[PDB]
């Protein structure tokens, strides 16, 4: 285990009173706390109530003297002394009071699992029972990863409390903070950390990490339903993939916010998809998607998509198509996807109206969106739509609107012209 470090670094004015300036060293981790002169006397109070201290080793309240400088130097240097010899003292586990006043509850693997094991025992119960997601940082995970890597005992204590509510959770949000974590130097993606601690997840959503760092979550992979990762990772394969066994309850994923430029043999372990969105990323083809035999709703707005041409070759029987955001300007390729029910292509290049054409045919689609392309500034734009929609015109909820009878009068007669 790493020696815990204090330098009383310097000093400043808050309001009408000094802060001594402490950095604290932990290994590779540094972190800087402000305390005045009276929070080292109360914490100097509990511990020789507490921990049976010398009640002379702090320098005294009582300061005097012609040099304001010289004396704020002679206690910064006295109070960095008091720190460095209750470190020694305390050389294994720190005093609650010693850990809150040098914040190892926030940045120190022992105190971040002291304080984990207190919110867990206070909250954890309660939440168990009502289903509610649990909220964790890779910090506090990478703590508890470390102690069971340090081998540091089960029987309980904060880490087997800590086990056995990891061991029944079925709903967890991991959201990392991006830049330095608050006073410290420590960066949370670069951390890892190991979810084999989880061991009945269904529902899982990560935020802000960074996927290389992040192993076991594969054994929750009998029971997870749904798993949300965004802004974490550059592949598919770098979260599905560790014979692999599939994610055989994997029914909805979400990889939207990302990195991912292609879709990639992780899909063979994803077989039982519905629910797929890879919206907001570099994807510029679709392809891998031809056995995704349940897969019904697709998100792949926000890419790069040029062309839609074969796509009823790549997919399977898709009922919900969203393509918003990207650069397509031809629908060409869509006149086959027969299942398909409801189709966004808003915010794309699409400007001829003749290309409506291609979905025009389609048996059941009930939505269109077509909104902020060009083709919606062409005269007389929504009655030209709906009249390529023949007579399934009446059943087409186009671009968020309820069609009037004054349309559908205008499409019949357009009809009857076109009929001539």
């Amino acid at each position: 285990e790493p020696a815990k470090e204090a330098r009383v670094v310097g000093s400043e004015l808050v309001d009408n009173y000094t802060v001594y300036i402490i950095q604290v060293r932990v290994g590779s981790h540094k972190w800087t706390v402000k305390h005045r002169y009276s929070d080292f006397h109360d914490l100097h109070e509990k511990l020789v109530a507490e921990h049976k201290i010398d009640k002379n080793l702090l320098p005294p309240k009582k300061i005097i003297g012609k040099n304001s400088r010289s004396l704020v130097e002679k206690r910064r240097k006295d109070l960095e002394v008091y720190l460095q010899k209750l470190l020694a003292y305390f050389p294994g586990v720190t005093p609650r009071v010693l850990a809150h006043f040098l914040h190892f509850h926030k940045y120190e693997i022992n105190g971040i699992t002291q304080a984990l094991a207190e919110e867990l025992f206070e909250k954890g119960e309660q939440l168990l029972q009502a289903g509610e997601v649990f909220e964790i940082t890779p910090l506090q995970l990478y703590a508890v990863t470390e102690q069971l890597q340090q081998g540091k005992p089960t029987c309980k204590t904060d880490l087997g409390h800590i086990l056995d509510f990891c061991c029944r959770l079925k709903y967890l949000k991991i959201q990392g903070t991006e830049g330095p974590f608050g006073t410290s130097n420590i960066i949370e993606q670069q951390l890892p950390f190991d979810l084999s601690i989880f061991k009945s997840l269904h529902q899982v959503e990560i935020s802000h990490c960074d996927a290389r760092h992040i192993y076991g979550l594969e054994a929750s992979k009998p029971t997870l339903a749904t798993l949300s990762v965004r802004f974490s990772t550059t592949s598919m394969k770098e979260v599905l993939v560790p014979v692999i066994p599939t994610w055989q309850a994997l029914t909805t994923l979400d990889l939207s916010h990302n990195c991912i430029s292609c879709i990639d043999e992780s899909v063979k372990l994803i077989p039982k998809i519905e629910f797929l969105d890879l919206s907001h990323n570099e994807l510029l083809v679709v392809d891998n998607l031809q056995h995704l035999y349940n897969l019904v709703h697709l998100d792949l707005s926000y890419n790069k998509l040029t062309s839609l041409e074969g796509l009823h070759t790549k997919l399977g029987n898709i009922k919900t198509l969203n393509l918003a955001g990207n650069l397509l300007e031809s629908l060409s390729g869509l006149h086959k996807l027969y299942s398909l029910v409801n189709l966004d292509l808003s915010n794309n290049r699409i400007e001829q109206m003749e290309e409506v054409r291609h979905i025009g045919s389609l048996p059941c689609l009930e939505y269109l969106s077509l909104t902020n392309n060009p083709v919606t500034t062409i005269p007389d734009y929504r009655t030209k739509v709906l009249a390529q929609f023949g007579d399934r015109a009446s059943e087409v909820c186009l671009d968020d609107e309820v069609t009037t009878q004054k349309e559908l009068d205008t499409v019949e007669v357009l009809k009857a012209i076109q009929k001539a």
